[PDB]
């Protein structure tokens, strides 16, 4: 940091600006940090009698974090559309962050009234791990983001994280990590924090639709010159009799036709509607749900694959899970109807995966014979197969950036299942805590943890920039695209904007994928 | 009130042994427990379960 | 007849771990028995009690 | 090694060469090497039922080993003597070490009959530790020695250790040690192997005997000017009354003299006589034994501290396990009456050192009163105190020249309790063994361990030369010393040589303490 107590540690920006192919943005906010566990670490785990799957063991910190990671923080709602209406991708390169006009405030709640004043000379401690050496708990969607809208404000949450247990007990290879045990950063009034990251190499996002599906990719004015066998028997005088018969495959025969390449894999769906009345009455919801099966427990796949959520002129129906799900404006916890909730809808990708709620195709059971007939089952489950290729899942407005790739001996296209980025070398987690000040020990000495401290909390305003790279569009297509639009009719509020009580709100789910390319 | 902070510096002795067969090693048990050693408990109160010596490896007399 | 000879030059990777409390180790057990692991017999045929693995040391996910 | 299975890989060196201040000596062995446990380790331990303190629990191993630790390898009678007449001390500083003329042989054993046949290309190997990895079996004075006598021929002695057990049983902290697990050299007829060595400082060894007892160190013809408490009472009419009187003490007094230094430490021996009549009939041998006590079990501490033998004019009597003692030719292991021992006698040492056989002096038990009468007790053992001198154990000319100290946080005075020259790093202990050959295996494959093996053994010469570092005398002493002296009278034999059937005898103990010194 630098100089006084009257002099401000740093300015304020946020700002975005369009240099063509690279472009750059930057916000800026006000925060707020509480003592959380009066100033000491506690384990946790799940209460008493719960389920297997529900079990669980781990420690909670006095520290807290903050969270960037989700794209509304960064992208304002008219920023986005310079990026998904002009653009066929973009991906992050650097980052940079920023902590500044920390101050720091001590509470009295004697009586009915509490006073509020400043602590000049109290600290607050910060650091970045950047080895990794903690368990890393951001890319799991919690809360606690950046707001979108600039002018709020937002406490910071708590940190803590889990390791393995049986039941509800340890395990003896369960690991403990003290967030004192590194060196951090020790920051008055005037002093200030900073560091940059650079992103390693990752593929551009794709913000494109296709314009060809899989199943049609070539000329229907000429046939093929491949057979097919087409005809399995042929009339004689009163009664067929076996006879092979082949083909060429040519416009009317396009169901008939060889190709080169095959669909991406699936792992299927139960398939609701959106109008009650089609639904079945039951609950269906944990029993109904497709899961995975791990060390004895039962976990649903929330995102799951990526497969297109519905088929042509189904508009009515949605994955189980197979969905992203966001709640509007002041939605509470649990149990809430489906007007409150917001579901994206994954379409475009219709042209490669296949849709989630149906099976892969159809394949051979039996070896016929003159007394048998064939025979065919359905696979609901299908793993990849050289040949094959698909589409990830699309990132929308808000929602995860990125997301860590777990440190293992081997995985399969990183990119991670709820959208956005996968690195091996994430931006690291930032750290920060209230440095505890004892009150008024006792005159004789006394060796005992000391269960008294002076009541106190910080705030300030933090800083972060992001630099991105573009890929812009050569598209030779004659007619226009499909482009984002706000309406123009007359409406009571504006979309992504404060009401009368003040109160900002988003309206729905805005994705990236409009402009189109050929496949 | 404030902090103080010590930092030492220390040498070692590393070991050339010709012994065959496993040593003596420290261990932690690897059952399940209520508790975690050498770990704060639910309270939130540190504590260490057991003394802890130095005297493992073996040399030759 | 004769005698062979192999040498093989290996790469390791060491570990920074934040972990505070201790991890499990390979020990061998030091109550008294008949015969030590992993050594000759009064007959004198070499054998190996058990397999012994790699995977000790914690990492997180 | 160098050249040909026709080339000799060394010449024959025995010689002494005497340069006055630092002299040397060598000297050539032969040797043969059987093999042993047919090539595999073996463990070993106490035999089933025994007494608590004989268990043990160790290996013995294939491998052989050289010992030269005797002085009587070294140095012939009469080289002994330009030694221990004309000097008052000897060190040890480097020596060398040489195998050579290395040649193995094989044996057919069937019918009646064995034929013995060079194995040209058959091989041996050695190697030396050096870095005190392995038990350090050397020290303990056992067989195996280089002979005394040039012409003689010796086998290797078999190698072996022990380790830490309970009862028979061994503990997980016990210790394996596979000798094949070392880097060697592998040699052939026509391969030769060398290494030098080099002493640490270590004080001279002490030839010297006292001319001054350390109760008298003074003038007799000057009185003290020191008082000492002479007479408690004095006669007062009828009876006595208590009246303290003072003396100085003179050359009638010399009993109660003031002194700046006290005698060395003792731990109590039991005493018998050669004479067998004043020997009381009982078993006491274990029972009256000196001893100590470690670890549940009990050993007798044969040599112990080092305390002279006898006092004055009594020459029939010796400490029970104090001395060291030595066979006469051709002794048998058990058993075995006292004319066939030789039995070493400490005297010299009378004038620092106290007798082994008596108490370190008396001490004061209790506190005096008018009613009370003054009371002490003899004690047995002392330990070593301020102010305190003594001398060590003489090493005579057949016996441990070195010891290894142990590796240890804490030791005191290290010259060991046998004799000579205690070392941190001593002469690395020499291994070698013969290179199994194995015999005619069978035409399909087998995975087992063989147990048939060619049946052969080698043999060669091996060489040492030690360099020797000497401590002239100064002295003033007008009449004659006393020498070690051959007997001038006619006999049947000659000492120190052949007898008509050509088996080489030592007659008698010989040790180094002859000149004389003052105190
Ligand atoms: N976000 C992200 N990171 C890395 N790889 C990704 C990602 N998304 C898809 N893939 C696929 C396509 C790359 O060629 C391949 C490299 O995996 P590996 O060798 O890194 O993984
Ligand atoms: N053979 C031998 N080696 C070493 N010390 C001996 C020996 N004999 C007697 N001492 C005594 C006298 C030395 O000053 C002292 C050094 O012990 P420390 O410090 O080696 O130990």
């Amino acid at each position: 940091g630098a100089d006084g107590v009257g002099n401000s540690s740093g300015n304020w920006h946020c700002d975005s600006t369009w240099m063509g192919d690279r472009v750059i943005t930057t916000s800026t906010r006000t925060w707020a940090l509480p003592t959380y566990n009066n100033h000491l670490y506690k384990q946790i785990s799940s209460q008493s009698g719960a389920s297997n799957d529900n079990h669980y063991f781990g420690y909670s910190t006095p520290w807290g974090y903050f969270d960037f990671n989700r794209f509304h923080c960064h992208f304002s709602p008219r920023d986005w559309q310079r990026l998904i209406n002009n653009n066929w991708g973009f991906r992050p390169k650097r980052l940079n962050f920023k902590l500044f006009n920390i101050q720091v405030k001590e509470v009295t709640q004697n009586d009915g009234t509490t006073t509020i004043a400043n602590n000049l000379t109290s600290t607050v401690q910060v650091f970045t791990d950047s080895e990794y050496q903690l368990p890393y708990v951001l890319g799991s969607a919690h809360q606690g983001c950046l707001p979108p809208f600039p002018a709020d404000v937002f406490m910071v949450p708590q940190y803590g994280y889990l390791t393995l247990n049986n039941g509800s007990q340890a395990v003896g290879r369960s690991s403990f990590y003290c967030l004192e045990y590194f060196p951090s950063q020790m920051l008055r009034t005037g002093n200030n924090f900073t560091f940059s990251y650079t992103f390693e190499d990752v593929p551009f996002h794709s913000s494109y639709a296709h314009s060809q599906s899989l199943d049609r990719l070539m000329n229907p004015l000429i046939d093929q010159y491949l057979y097919y066998l087409s005809r399995t028997n042929t009339p004689s005088g009163t009664t067929t009799q076996s006879r092979l018969q082949f083909s060429q495959a040519g416009a009317s025969d396009i169901r008939d036709q060889s190709r080169n390449w095959l669909p991406g894999p699936c792992y299927r769906q139960q398939r609701v509607s959106k109008t009650s009345a089609d639904n079945n009455n039951s609950e269906y919801s944990w029993t109904g749900a497709t899961k995975y099966h791990l060390n004895g427990r039962d976990s649903l796949v929330n995102p799951g694959p990526a497969m297109a959520s519905h088929k042509d002129d189904e508009e009515k129906f949605f994955p189980q899970s197979g969905v992203l799900i966001f709640g509007k404006q002041g939605s509470e916890k649990t149990n809430v109807d489906i007007e409150k909730v917001m579901i994206t809808d994954e379409e475009e990708i219709r042209t490669t995966n296949p849709v989630a709620t149906e099976q892969y195709g159809s394949v051979s059971t039996n070896l016929q014979r003159g007394n048998r007939q064939a025979a065919t089952a359905d696979v609901n489950t299908q793993g990849v197969l050289p040949g094959m290729v698909w589409q990830d899942r699309d990132v929308y407005l808000q929602g995860p950036i990125w997301a860590k790739i777990p440190h293992t001996d081997g995985h399969f296209h990183p990119s991670p299942l709820m959208g956005g980025f996968g690195l091996k070398h994430p931006p690291p987690q930032i750290l920060i805590k209230n440095t505890p000040v004892p009150a008024n020990p006792s005159t004789t000495f006394s060796a005992a943890k000391f269960a008294s401290f002076i009541t106190q909390y910080s705030t300030g305003q933090v800083s972060v920039e992001i630099e991105w790279e573009l890929q812009k569009e050569n598209s030779k297509r004659w007619n226009p695209e499909i482009q984002y639009t706000s309406n123009y009719n007359k409406s009571v509020n504006v979309d992504f904007t404060v009401d009368t009580n003040g109160v900002y709100s988003e309206p729905r789910p805005i994705g990236t994928r409009y402009l189109t390319r050929n496949l």
